């Protein structure tokens, strides 16, 4: 179809509260809701001016259509089916140059409404900057690969200015583009969707806008008394918002009930963004996979169905914690329209009665008191983990008091049910509660503890009595539910209706959680926590293991903030003997209460973990917290299947939960750990065992061929950018002047050149001839040679060192002999025995190549961050089969903030590089700045190049991301969509990257021109974690 969309950029004050209100949020006093709605002197408030998008009928742009009340502050719905052609009429009337950039889309270079050095000129600029009053035609056409077979019939794209588009996109202009299959809409609408929304969790920094400047003026009564750098001002300037409406105050959202409705949902903004979005007490699925949680990062686009039950008033809240109680919630009003129900009638109904107790006791983060991994007393003089169980003065060091859900064996709290074998590895842990679909849960709470609490379970059904979160006004009569007194006893009924358990596609069992309800910023991380496990009907024994499986596992990878535990108080009094110096807000006492666990273990501590080699393995993980629980829970040695997909790796993050089937192959003292820097650092890394329960030859099945590359460890000038002219060019387009932390030199500083070790591929075993780096592999950088293997090999990798102190080399999924790397001293060469079996290629559900890191493992993080990454991709034996001409090429990219001072060759980078070395304070956070190189293969700011590729090709970009909390990354090619899983079931035009997430994205360029590469996080594009690359015409 060809059809036209009249917008207008308009300028406006944006209210963040639309009165007027007065509701009652969760985790929220009027105190916190103040720092962000008054309201100056020194503050702007709860309203600021914006540009935004606005829809009109004509190219007259005389009237207009209003926006639905639930769109907020978001630009109006282009909806497109494929091979439409959408003409997007523009019209700029705000006061400076803007554009409209679309997503999921194919435009010329004329059409991208996008501003870089891209080669391009005069009559292909008319799209790159719309000056004020200006008006212009924007030409899109649906003809990606566009939506996904497996996608569902209409998915989430969006739109928005890209002339500075973190700086715009701060400023308003974001809007959604649902892209549609030819042709399921009727007059504009989804045939048989009864309800369409859209939502946007920006966390939407006020302080980016091109409007402070008009915002401080206008709004802080006393002007000079505004510091932008105010910490705290600039905090009460982020409005944690759904839609840019704060702290419930999203109007229009109701719907009734067995309405079919479709949810499309995205991120957007920067590192602060980690939301983790629920909808309360309500059903949904993602690609016909259940979904309890919606994750969202900057630019994460998704959709998700939901019939609505369950008629009343639900919170829509976002349970990153710091997000949480900056009042990141809304409501969402299930009408009860009086619809006749589809009523099964599961036959076969039962009931799941258990007796929890909230009680007290003493942790013990390490019973050990060591590291199992490095052997020494936790507390030895200089260690990592020294800061976090150091005790005295005004620290409480390794033990604190701890509220903790335990089981009881009937209605009198007497007797408990001891904790048994194979649940020694739960630790902190509550005890599971289980059922099947059909089911009724029902939970006797009783409350042995100083404060109030309650069991808010995720992804099971209550009515609005039972439910443990308090929030309003929502009609509820009894608190009780919610609010349990510190000696009272309430139960606590749940249902498990088909479509909260999982699917056809699912799992056999999902993991899940259940929490304390009252305060989740606080109770959580007080230790009321336990996993839930709902599974298929008929597929649990009566005792409730999984009918064909030997040993279940669980996992709750978190950050324990102490620092608000209900008991910090207690345990400054308990075990600080100097109780009175205790300064709750000094950043370094803070630290020392930040338990970096697993099940409440540290440094190597987890008992429990203990399977027999070749037993169905079940892991089943979850996290909570807020923004610095992004997590890379990689087992080394072994690997899993979930939903048909091959990673050693889980990324985890606030109420996200993986199950995980494993069936170990290798015998041996294997690691479980988080690949997030920080996170191993602070101690968390545990163990699990595989051990020959009969055996019992010494094998249990395969290999065939033999596979030999030669590579080498060494040691270099690396330049970060040793161009800057792309830099300069962007800059002088947009018009800004910007000097750059991380690259100028200034007085002390080091810029771009660095000291690093990389690794090389060598021709012979004399390694006295480096292999030259190709024409399509100069695209590679900072990574190490690309090593291919098939599903089959074994790989032999010959390494010498020829570096300055202990590296070695391993891959993930790759398979090896027993559970030990060997070290690699300087000048000394060794080889390494990378068998790669089925269980190392492409699952299910996986395209045939599929890509892994291979890294140093002396030091994970130093060596790490100093320059040793490389590409592994196993690619399934083909065939016999086909012939006659393909095409096709390769790229491997790899998303990574360098931490400079992490380098083993920082000394040497400073004394070497730096105008004066005496003027580096080393803890100086204006140098741990210029030290945080932000790049894509080791470059930054158009200097990564040969990413050239020519119309109709297959391209497979083998994209990676490894490194720190700070390391969540999310990929955005311009001009062009792709695919993921087997053939391409699954479009997108991001991706999402964290530590531990590898994947294979097909895309087949089509458009000649010079297309930009971005992650879409602010402070990345900012910092230079951006590229072109190049498709041209035959
Ligand atoms: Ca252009
Ligand atoms: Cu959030
Ligand atoms: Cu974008
Ligand atoms: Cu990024
Ligand atoms: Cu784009
Ligand atoms: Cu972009
Ligand atoms: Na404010």
């Amino acid at each position: 179809r060809e059809k036209h969309y009249y917008i207008g950029i308009t300028e406006a004050v944006w209210d963040y509260a639309s009165g007027s209100e007065e509701k009652e949020l969760i985790s929220v006093d009027t105190e916190q809701s103040n720092f962000y709605l008054r309201n100056g002197p020194d503050r702007i408030g709860r309203k600021y001016k914006k540009a935004l998008y606005s829809e009109y009928t004509d190219g007259t742009f005389t009237k207009t259509i209003d926006k639905p009340a639930w769109l907020g502050l978001l630009g109006p719905v282009i909806k497109a089916e494929v091979g439409d052609k959408v003409s997007v009429h523009v019209k700029n009337f705000a006061s400076r140059p803007y554009t409209f950039h679309a997503h999921g889309v194919t435009y010329t270079k004329a059409n991208e409404g996008a501003i870089y050095p891209d080669n391009t000129t005069d009559f292909q600029r008319a799209d790159d900057k719309l000056f004020p009053g200006q008006q212009y035609l924007y030409v899109l056409r649906a003809n990606e690969p566009s939506p996904g077979e497996g996608d569902s019939n209409c998915v989430t794209r969006i739109y928005h200015s890209h002339v500075d588009a973190p700086k715009d996109i701060a400023s308003g202009l974001i809007g959604p583009l649902i892209l549609c299959k030819k042709g399921s809409l009727h007059k504009e609408k989804e045939e048989n969707i009864d309800q369409e929304f859209v939502l946007m969790f920006s966390v939407v920094d006020e302080n980016l806008s091109w409007y402070l400047e008009d915002n401080i003026k206008t709004f802080c009564s006393e002007p000079e008394k505004v510091d932008k750098d105010n910490e705290d001002f600039q905090e009460s300037n982020r409005m944690y918002s759904i839609n840019g409406y704060t702290f419930g105050s999203l109007p229009g959202l109701s719907m009734c009930a067995e309405d079919r409705v479709k949810w499309y949902l995205f991120g957007m903004g920067n590192e602060v963004d980690v939301h983790s979005a629920l909808f309360h007490g309500q059903a949904l699925t993602s690609k016909n996979y259940h979904t309890d949680i919606i994750n969202l990062f900057p630019a994460t686009l998704i959709d998700v169905s939901m019939v609505a039950q369950n008629p009343g008033v639900w919170m829509l809240s976002c349970q990153n914690l710091n997000h949480l109680k900056a009042g990141l919630q809304a409501f969402f009003q299930v009408r009860d329209c009086n619809k006749p129900s589809p009523d099964d009638d599961i036959q076969d109904r039962h009931v799941r009665h258990y007796y929890i107790a909230a009680e007290e006791t003493i942790w013990d983060y390490a019973p050990s008191g060591t590291d199992t991994f490095t052997g020494e007393n936790l507390t030895s003089l200089g260690s990592d983990s020294r800061v976090f169980f150091e005790q005295g003065a005004t620290r409480i060091g390794g033990s604190y008091k701890k509220l903790v859900y335990r089981e009881y064996t009937d209605d009198s709290f007497t007797n408990r049910k001891q904790r048994g074998p194979d649940e020694e590895h739960l630790g902190i842990l509550g005890p599971v509660i289980w059922a099947e679909v059909g089911d009724i849960i029902r939970v006797t709470f009783h409350n042995k503890g100083q404060f109030p609490l309650s069991i808010q379970p995720m992804g099971v059904r209550f009515t609005k009595e039972n439910e443990g979160t308090y929030y309003g006004p929502d009609g509820r009569s009894s608190k009780q539910a919610s609010h349990v007194a510190p000696k009272e006893t309430f139960t606590y009924e749940w249902t498990v209706p088909k479509e909260m358990g999982p699917t056809y596609a699912d799992p056999v069992c999902l993991s899940k959680m259940y929490y304390s309800g009252v305060d989740l910023t606080k109770d959580i991380f007080t230790g009321l926590i336990g996993p839930m496990k709902i599974c298929k009907k008929g597929s649990l024994l009566a005792d409730g293991r999984q009918k064909d499986v030997d040993k279940e596992f669980y996992l709750f990878a978190t950050v324990f903030d102490e620092n608000e535990s209900l008991l910090l108080d207690d345990n400054i009094r308990m075990f600080t003997t100097a109780p009175e110096n205790v300064d709750k807000e000094d950043e370094d006492f803070q630290e020392s209460n930040k338990m970096h666990s697993m099940n409440g273990f540290m440094y190597g501590n987890l008992p429990g973990l203990n399977m027999c080699l070749g037993e169905s393995i079940v892991w089943y993980l979850f996290s909570a917290g807020n923004e610095a629980d992004v997590h890379g829970i990689y087992f080394s040695g072994n690997t899993y299947l979930s939903k048909g997909e091959r990673r050693d790796t889980a990324n985890l993050f606030p109420h996200k939960s993986l199950t995980l089937l494993m069936t170990p192959d290798t015998e041996g003292s294997f690691d479980v750990e988080c690949l997030t820097t920080d996170h191993y650092t602070g101690g968390m890394k545990q163990k699990y065992t595989v051990n020959q329960c009969k055996g019992q030859f010494e094998d249990v099945t395969l290999y065939q061929g033999e596979r030999t590359y030669y590579i080498a460890a060494v040691e270099v000038e690396w330049d970060y950018s040793p161009s800057r002219d792309w830099e300069m060019e962007l800059h002088h387009l947009q018009e800004q002047n910007v000097s750059n932390a991380f690259l100028d030199k200034e007085e002390f500083f080091i810029g771009s050149k660095y000291k690093k070790v990389v690794y090389r591929e060598f021709t012979d075993s004399t390694f006295r001839e480096q292999v030259k780096r190709r024409a399509e592999e100069e695209h590679l950088g900072i990574l190490g040679p690309l090593i291919h293997a098939d599903v089959g090999d074994k790989v032999k990798v010959v390494f010498k060192n020829m570096a300055s102190r202990p590296y070695s080399i391993h891959a993930h999924g790759v398979k090896t002999k027993s559970s030990t790397v060997a070290p690699t001293l300087p000048g000394e060469v060794r080889t390494y025995i990378w068998q790669i079996p089925e269980r190392s290629g492409a699952g299910t559900e996986d395209s045939p190549c599929i890509p892994w890191a291979y890294y140093s493992t002396v030091d994970r993080v130093k060596d790490l961050y100093s320059g040793l990454i490389g590409p592994l991709i196993v690619c399934r034996k083909s065939y016999v089969k086909v012939f006659n001409p393909k095409k096709k090429m390769e790229f491997s990219l790899l998303f990574l903030v360098f931490d400079e001072n992490e380098s083993w060759y920082l000394d040497d980078n400073i004394n070497t590089y730096s105008d004066h070395p005496e003027k580096v304070n080393k803890d100086n956070e204006e140098f741990i700045e210029s030290n945080k190189m932000h790049a894509i293969n080791g470059k930054m700011f158009g200097n990564l190049q040969g990413l050239t590729m020519h119309v109709g090709d297959e391209v497979n970009w083998y994209v990676m991301a490894m490194g720190n909390e700070i390391d969540l990354h999310t990929v955005h090619f311009h001009g062009h969509s792709f695919q993921y899983k087997h053939r391409g079931i699954h479009s997108s035009d991001v991706f999402d990257l964290f530590p531990g997430t590898y994947q294979t994205l097909e895309m087949f360029p089509q458009t000649p021109g010079t297309w930009l590469l971005h992650c879409h996080v602010t402070d990345h594009i900012h910092a230079g974690m951006v590229t072109t690359y190049t498709v041209l015409p035959n």
